[PDB]
Order: structure tokens, then C-alpha cells, then sequence
């Protein structure tokens, strides 16, 4: 997971700026640099074009660091003479990240100069002229199609004497055209390159403050630590995503130190006056968030959760937090972004071989490792998980697969078992095994801005990161040693995610908490003002606009779409009441759409489709007020990355 320059830009004065593309390297030897992070060859130019080998993109070089986007590079270091280079500087929330400039390369300066007139020069040498719109934008003298600026981020935007005024990283779009453009100015570079150590408990302040913790799993943060607040005298509050966490933590406290604290989650709620809360965010949420006056100091735990209750639960407390008397909220996480994942004890790491009888995502499994006991292995997909228990049952194992779209009841409680399973187990699931064999391989939802007619949300295959790697191991060696059998190691732990699940906070906070958008968004301002946590791109204003227009759902669709735990509940449920409120049909008739079942032999004709949330099997019209609603949202100016 190496960065290689496949390629380069010249970039010099005669508009008065020209530039000269470079092609240095295709696909075989930027996988090989990649993989071993070394590169002999000299180098040159003011701006680099860099590959990931699946996706591209430009670095350019000023007072000799090469500065380039997260968005594209993420934490990964750069092939090297010697090898990998790590970088000097990173920042998720300022989209920027830096490593030092290969030698033969040659900086541009910074413009102190204030000039209105931009220019941004492409990944294919084209210099595109602007004018500039307040700190970090300019607007294009010709509006342009968004696809011939993709590719482009990390390039620089020169003042007329060839300065740099700042580096491309996005572009602000009118339903596909690019009509401005945004840049990270220089005056964020040089912030940047001044700049640790949470690894203790935060004291409790006089005035309500954010403190952070960044220490293992079971380490005690969730135990141990609370308890120290308690025996100062503190309220404490202490949430977590899961229900079996939450309820876990209160059976340790109990059996181990003789403390019985109160329990609140939504399958069992116990109160026994304690002054130790252990509460899951969900129910925090429907709690109606904060209650004046009745904690102290309020512990975030697992706060690399990006699920969309655990992001508004979060940003609920530190929007509600000091008004109602809290004097610090703990930010705690095993995984901070940025950060790798750490052996656990008792769980032994073991990275897979290339011997064995089952092929394994370019490794091999042994029979002996998964004969006799209970194992889980994670595959990438449905597919890969039936043919893989099929082949393993062929060699006399009792294999079975899960995936959603089954029920958990397929897991047999105990006796020998291999369970084959996608990341779908972790919200099905409860219970561990003997081993945990990971592909690490990570699909994760993805908004795709398709203008067919509005939004997709389709998927994305990527490699694992720290975060998803530490759950999935996780499943083994609970209260007793396990092993964690590996492909790879993966990636730091992110810092940024998708808008997709921005999406999926307004859905949730609608279908599940009936919070309205307008309040959605609040939550969400805190969450992102808040530094240390997962960043994203900001489509609150978007989001909150579509969501508002979605108005009268029906209340049984909702429900049962609830029931069936679609992640998008509340769109699914919509685009049913639509199709039904017009006599039509869902766009297919994959389970997603169970609910209209009973009235299928009343609906037809062409469905009036909103959004694409799967594959479309009916004719579909684009006619829909609703659908014009979201359009015409699309049409405010609409930041993309590129
Ligand atoms: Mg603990
Ligand atoms: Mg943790
Ligand atoms: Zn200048």
C-alpha cells in the first residue's frame, strides 16, 4: 500500500502559465513499486501524478515537501529510494497530507501577492483560468463538465506570476457542471506544519471541556476508569454501541468489584441508583438525549463508530453536554484515526501461509486449522461465502453460510462449526469461536452523485482499516485465548467516511428517533466542530433539504421496513409509499420491497422513482414531483471530490 509516481508536470512561466505533461510508468511497474515501496529512478518536475494503481491523482511539491490530498492517499507512505517514506505531516480535517519531495523535484513558492486571478493546472497539463471567491474558492470563467476535473485533486492553483494559492481538492457542481472551484490555501499548509499523548484519563476540569482517551480494548477505560471518576465523587455515564458491551460491562462491574450500576439498554433497562450509568447510544438517544443535571462526566466509548446511532449519539452529547451541566465528555477509542490496530491479549496473529488445502485470497488454508471446534471465517461476499462452505463441507466440515438476507438461527448455538460470513454478522450476531480467519477485504456503502435520475447508493470494495480489522478479530477470545489467522495487514485506522452516511444519520434520526432534519443537522455541526474524530465532506446542508421534502410516509411501511432492518429504512419506505399512493410498482421486486407484496396484482404501469437504492427490473418515469424535489436539490451548488 505504497504511493507511486507514475508521471510528472512541468511547470513554469511563459495566460502567462504553461505546463507540460509527463506518462513515466504503467500498470506493472507502479504494482511493483507499490508492493515493495521502492523506487531507484530519479525524479523531477514541480508536480507529481500519483497512483494507488486503481486510482490516480497529483501532488505538488513546495519548500520541499510534496503535498498532496487525504481523500487520495490516506496515511500511506511513499516509494522511496530506500524504501517507504512516511509523512511529515497529515491532517483528515484539512483534506491534506505531506511527505518529503523525492530529490530532482522542484518547489513552487507560496503567492503572498493576493491576486484574484486563478489558475489551476490538470493532471493533463491544461490550465484552467478562475477568479477567486472569498478563502478557498474560485469560480471558472467557463463552466466545464465535473469529469474532465477528476483525476486533477492535489494540483495547483497558480496566481499569474506563478505562485501557489492554494491546492485543488474539490469541485462546487450544478447537477454535473462545474461551475467553482475548492482549494486548500497555502496559509492552511503552513498552520499545518506546526503541531499527542491522550493515553491517560482526563482530569475533571472547573468549566466543561472535551478530553480524549486513546487506550486498548479492555485496558479498563471501560471499567476501571469510571470507577476512578466515581470513587472522586462524579456522576459518570458511560456509552457504547452494543447492547452485549453495555450489558457486559455492568456484569464485570458486578461480579468483580461488588458495583452495581444502572443499566439502560433497550432489551433490559435497570436502575439501581448507583452513581455508574452504562447505557447503549440508541437508547441514549430515545432517552431524549441529556437530562439536566444528572452526570458529571459522560464517557464516549468506541468512538471510532461511524454507525449513524453512534455518530448521533455522539454529537448529541456534545451538542447537549454543557447546557446540561456536564463538566467533561470523554472522546475513547482503542483506534484513533491515523492509528494501527495493537495485538490483544490472549488472541494469537497469525498471517496465513501460501501452503494448505483451501485457496484463500492468494494464501491457503490448512484443514487442521479449521477441523474440530467452532471457527468463523470472512469473505468479501455472498457468493464467495456459498462457494467456500460448499467446497469446505465437500472435505467432510460441517460449514454453513450467512450473509443478509438469512437468519441467524442458521449458526448453530454449539458443536463443530465453520461459519462463513460477510461483515453482516456483526450486526446479526452476538457469539464468538475458537478462530477468526479474515480476507480483509471491506465493502462498504457509497453514494454515487448519478443524476439517473438523482443520487445511487451502491458499494465499494476496498482494503480493511484498523477499525474493521479490530472487530472482525474481535469475535474470537472472548474471555479465553483465541487466534486471528490474516491475508494482510490493512490500513490505519480512517479519517474520513462517505456522505452516505451523513444520509444515513437523517435517515435513521427520522425513522428511528423522529428527529426532524433541522435537528439532525445540529447534532451532526457538533460532531463535526469536535476535532479528533472521523471527518467528512459537508452535505448537511443537501441532506437536511431532500430529507425535508420527504414528507407523509406511510406509517406502516415504515414499520416494516424497520423490522427488517434496511439500513435505509426511511428511503426504502418512501419510495413505497410513493409507488403505492400512484398505483405502481417498486422499481423490482427484490425483498427490499416486501411491503407492497399484498398489493401487487393493483399496482402497474412505470414506477415513479425517486432514487436507486438496487437494480431497477420496471420501467420507471422520471415524472414524480418527488423526484423533481431531489433534482432541484442537486442543483444547489453541490461540493464533489475529485
Ligand atoms: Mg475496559
Ligand atoms: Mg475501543
Ligand atoms: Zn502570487
Amino acid at each position: 500500500g505504497c504511493v507511486s509516481i507514475i508521471g510528472r508536470l512541468h511547470v513554469n512561466q511563459r495566460a502567462s502559465i504553461t505546463a507540460y505533461a509527463q506518462q513515466t510508468r504503467g500498470l506493472l511497474g507502479a504494482i511493483v513499486v507499490s508492493m515493495t515501496g521502492r523506487d531507484r529512478t530519479e525524479q523531477a518536475g514541480e508536480v507529481q501524478i500519483l497512483s494507488t494503481v486503481s486510482q490516480s491523482f497529483l501532488g505538488t511539491t513546495i519548500s520541499g515537501v510534496l503535498w498532496t490530498v487525504y481523500h487520495g492517499a490516506g496515511n500511506k507512505t511513499l516509494a522511496g529510494l530506500r524504501g517507504p517514506v512516511t509523512q511529515m505531516y497529515s491532517s483528515a480535517e484539512g483534506d491534506l497530507v505531506g511527505w518529503p519531495s523525492p530529490p530532482g523535484t522542484k518547489s513552487l513558492e507560496p503567492c503572498k501577492c493576493g491576486a484574484v486571478d486563478l489558475y489551476l493546472v490538470t493532471r493533463n497539463a491544461d490550465v484552467i483560468p478562475a477568479r477567486r471567491r472569498g478563502d478557498k474558492r474560485g469560480a471558472l470563467l467557463s463552466p466545464r463538465p465535473i469529469s474532465t476535473l477528476k483525476g486533477s485533486s492535489g494540483g495547483p492553483v497558480l496566481c499569474p506570476r506563478g505562485h501557489v494559492v492554494g491546492l485543488f481538492r474539490a469541485a462546487v457542481c450544478s447537477r454535473g457542471v462545474a461551475k467553482s472551484i475548492d482549494f486548500i490555501p497555502v496559509e492552511t499548509l503552513d498552520v499545518v506544519t506546526r503541531s499527542s499523548d491522550n493515553s491517560t484519563p482526563p482530569a475533571v476540569p472547573q468549566t466543561y471541556q472535551v478530553g480524549y482517551l486513546h487506550a486498548p480494548t479492555g485496558s479498563g477505560k471501560s471499567t476501571k476508569v469510571p470507577v476512578a471518576y466515581a470513587a472522586q465523587g462524579y456522576k459518570v455515564l458511560v456509552l457504547n454501541p452494543s447492547v452485549a458491551a453495555t450489558l457486559g460491562f455492568g456484569a464485570y462491574l458486578s461480579k468483580a468489584h461488588g458495583i452495581n450500576p444502572n443499566i439502560r439498554t433497550g432489551v433490559r433497562t435497570v436502575m439501581t441508583g448507583e452513581a455508574i450509568t452504562y447505557s447503549t447510544y440508541g437508547k441514549f438517544l430515545a432517552d431524549g438525549g441529556c437530562a439536566s443535571g444528572a452526570y458529571d462526566i459522560i464517557i464516549c466509548d468506541e468512538c471510532h463508530a461511524v454507525d449513524a446511532t453512534s455518530i448521533l449519539g455522539i454529537g448529541t452529547v456534545l451538542d447537549q453536554a454543557e447546557t446540561a451541566g456536564v463538566r467533561l465528555t470523554v472522546l475513547a477509542t482503542a483506534t484513533p484515526p491515523g492509528s494501527v490496530t495493537t495485538p490483544h491479549p490472549d488472541i494469537e496473529e497469525v498471517g496465513l501461509g501460501r501452503e494448505g488445502e483451501i485457496p484463500f485470497y492468494g494464501r491457503a488454508i490448512p484443514l487442521s486449522c479449521i477441523k474440530g471446534g467452532r471457527h468463523l471465517i470472512f469473505c468479501h461476499s455472498k457468493k464467495k461465502c456459498d462457494e467456500l462452505a460448499a467446497a469446505l463441507r465437500g472435505m467432510g466440515l460441517n460449514a454453513v453460510a450467512y450473509y443478509r438476507g438469512l437468519d441467524v438461527s442458521i449458526i448453530p448455538a454449539q458443536g463443530d462449526v465453520v461459519v462463513v460470513a460477510t461483515d453482516a454478522l456483526m450486526t446479526g450476531y452476538t457469539g464468538d469461536f475458537d478462530s477468526v480467519i479474515d480476507c480483509n477485504v471491506a465493502v462498504t456503502q457509497a453514494v454515487d452523485f448519478s443524476l439517473d435520475p438523482t443520487f445511487t447508493i451502491t458499494t465499494q470494495t476496498v482494503p480493511q482499516d484498523a477499525v474493521s480489522r479490530s472487530q472482525r478479530r474481535g469475535r474470537t477470545g472472548r474471555g479465553r485465548q483465541g487466534t486471528y489467522r490474516y491475508v494482510s495487514t490493512g490500513e490505519r485506522a480512517s479519517g474520513m467516511f462517505d456522505s452516505v452516511v451523513l444520509c444515513e444519520c437523517y435517515d435513521a434520526g427520522a425513522a428511528w428517533y423522529d428527529l426532524t432534519p433541522a435537528e439532525t443537522t445540529v447534532r451532526l455541526r457538533a460532531y463535526f466542530n469536535t476535532p479528533g474524530l472521523p471527518v467528512c465532506q459537508d452535505h448537511l446542508e443537501f441532506w437536511e433539504a431532500v430529507f425535508t421534502g420527504l414528507t407523509h410516509i406511510d406509517a406502516h411501511f415504515l414499520s416494516q421496513t424497520k423490522q427488517a432492518g434496511e439500513n435505509f429504512a426511511y428511503l426504502v419506505a418512501y419510495q413505497a409509499t410513493v409507488c403505492a399512493r400512484a398505483k405502481a410498482p417498486p422499481p423490482s421486486w427484490d425483498a427490499m420491497w416486501k411491503c407492497l407484496a399484498r398489493l401487487k396484482p393493483t399496482l402497474a404501469g412505470p414506477t415513479p422513482l425517486l432514487y436507486r437504492l438496487g437494480p431497477i427490473t420496471n420501467e420507471v418515469t422520471l415524472t414524480h414531483p418527488g423526484t423533481k424535489y431531489i433534482a432541484t436539490c442537486m442543483q444547489a451548488d453541490l461540493e464533489v471530490m475529485t
